[PDB]
This record gives structure tokens, sequence and C-alpha cells, in this order.
């Protein structure tokens, strides 16, 4: 339960600290005492220090540590500390009756993927199940962040689709 949690948190925040002394060419102690040492006083465990950073950017740590840490903590913490996130996925069913309907899809597709993709924290990615399916797969912080995505993506197809004369159909799956 949770004091061996802590153990293995603790482990973890141990060797990666240590992967980055090394890549950085520093001492193990140097190490504890610049990095461990002080984020451990401040978030009460090494490995929260790192999971503020992997969530909230490597900034976090600005300040408590050396300039010329951060770099390669950056790099390690990203890698090795995960975040948070729910992934959602759904498909649509997209017709578009003209000889080049096929094309107009991916366009629009590719089009609404990278604008909701520019939104800081979501991932949005389309597979392609063969005429008429396209899958789309969300991630993102929660499910009601998730579902705003789903919704504001499947507005913006459905009305470039209809624009093109087409037609789509978003299909959700019912779970319970």
């Amino acid at each position: 339960k949770a004091k061996l949690q802590e153990f293995k948190r603790a482990q973890k925040a141990e060797n990666l600290l240590k992967l980055a002394a090394e890549k950085l060419g520093k001492d193990f102690e140097t190490a504890w005492r610049e990095v461990w040492v002080p984020l451990e006083e401040e978030w009460g465990e090494v490995y929260a220090a790192f999971e503020d950073a992997a969530k909230d950017g490597i900034d976090v740590l600005k300040g408590h540590v050396p300039d010329e840490w951060l770099p390669v903590l950056k790099e390690i913490i990203d890698n090795y500390v995960e975040v948070p996130t729910v992934t959602i996925d759904a498909e649509f069913e997209i017709t578009v009756p003209k000889p080049n309907g096929v094309e107009i899809i991916k366009e629009a597709l590719i089009r609404a993927r990278d604008r909701a993709n520019k939104e800081k924290d979501v991932e949005v990615k389309f597979t392609y199940l063969g005429a008429p399916r396209y899958r789309i797969d969300i991630t993102a912080p929660d499910y009601y962040k998730a579902e705003e995505v789903l919704e504001s993506i499947a507005e913006e197809i459905l009305r470039v689709i209809k624009e093109a004369g087409g037609e789509a159909t978003l299909l959700r799956k019912e779970k319970r």
C-alpha cells in the first residue's frame, strides 16, 4: 500500500536522478546535494516534484535547482514520468458522392485534426478503416475535455462535409 508505494517512487526518482547525473557528468553526491535535498524539502517527495515537472513543465523546478540541471531533467522526466490522461475513441461514417470524395475527406480530417491538435495537452488521431469508416482517437487530461474536443471536431467535420455535398455521421460506442 502507501509506504511501499513511497519506496518504489523514491527508488525510481533515484534511478532517474542518477541517469541525469551521468548525462550531465556529475558525481552522485552532488546530485543529492543540489537536486534531491531541495526538491524533497519543498514537495515533500522527490518523485512528486518530477511529476509536477512532467505535467506543468520543467520550469516548476527553476529556482529550486541549478539551471544546468533543467535541460537533462526535462528529457529524462518526460520519457519516464507518466502524466495523467484519458483516451476515448469514436468513429465517423463519411460519404461524399463525388469522383474525388475520398481526397476531399482526408483534406477535411487533416484540417480538423491539425486545428484540434494545436490545443495544449490534446492529441487527436484518425484511422481510416476502409470507406466510409474513419475512427477517431482522442487523448486529453480528463474525460470532460476529451468529449469537448470530440464535439468540437464533429461539428467542424459535419459542417465541412455537408458543404462539399457529402454527409458525415458521428457514431458512438455504447459501453453499457
